[PDB]
């Protein structure tokens, strides 16, 4: 079933429609084998999922880089997991990207994608991401189906919730890798306190899966405040920018 996106705001309802209108099933191959996404996330300390894109909505100046070399970059670099857009209008990206990836590293990785089809959960999965996102100010309530289709699939998700009302949702739909994004996605404005304190507040409801915070990061301080609470962080564009990827992340990694 598709979410109704009607009333979806902002740059994310326009990419979202989009989506929308591209989505067209098509024969898939059955599903390799791929390490989980939330293990890797589990390990000691903060862990870092590094974002390959080419292009960045919210900041641009995204100059010539391959995702493949900055995913191999990342991984030698100390991330955990790796996040590879699909989103090819305004992120310039594409499914072959993931495809990419895959057979360059061993890390876990995260289609990062605007799914508003299940069909774009079983493509993620038959190609080899170990997790897919899935953005609440999106699926609303569907959210919960779209998570038991991706667990029917083998599929993991990174659930992304930006408000109070989405946490209360992502938590009933049983999120075991929850995101909270410091950008509204309608707007694009950054908050970075959102993650802290929606982290805090899924704690005290009780969620003891992974917490990840999103967005906005650069600098190693603005992690260390998240060490605690968060087992996850999930950058992208302050490395894409870096002269040195590997060398970029290795300091944030400390």
């Amino acid at each position: 079933m598709r979410p109704d996106l009607s009333r979806v705001p902002g740059v994310l309802g326009e990419i979202a429609r989009k989506r929308a209108s591209e989505v067209a099933p098509y024969p898939l191959p059955e599903p390799p084998s791929v390490p989980s996404f939330k293990e890797a996330l589990l390990r000691p300390g903060l862990s870092v999922i590094a974002e390959v894109k080419r292009q960045s909505p919210s900041e641009g100046l995204i100059r010539e880089v391959d995702p493949v070399e900055a995913a191999l970059a990342y991984a030698r670099g100390g991330a955990r997991a790796v996040s590879v857009l699909t989103e090819p209008h305004r992120f310039g990206g594409s499914l072959l990207d993931l495809k990419r990836v895959r057979e360059a590293v061993d890390l876990p990785l995260l289609r990062k994608d605007f799914v508003v089809d299940p069909f774009m959960l079983e493509e993620a999965r038959a190609f080899g991401a170990s997790a897919a996102l899935l953005i609440v100010a999106l699926l609303g309530e569907l959210t919960g189906a779209y998570l038991e289709e991706a667990r029917r699939l083998g599929l993991e998700a990174l659930v992304e919730v930006h408000t109070e009302r989405e946490l209360e949702i992502a938590l009933e739909a049983g999120a075991e890798v929850l995101g909270i994004n410091n950008r509204d996605l309608a707007t694009l404005h950054i908050n970075l306190e959102t993650a802290p304190r929606l982290g805090r507040l899924a704690r005290k409801r009780g969620f003891g899966g992974v917490l990840v915070a999103e967005s906005g990061y650069s600098r190693k301080e603005e992690l260390k405040a998240l060490e605690g609470l968060f087992d996850a962080v999930l950058i992208g564009t302050s490395l894409m920018r870096a002269p040195d990827l590997e060398a970029a992340l290795r300091e944030l990694v400390g």
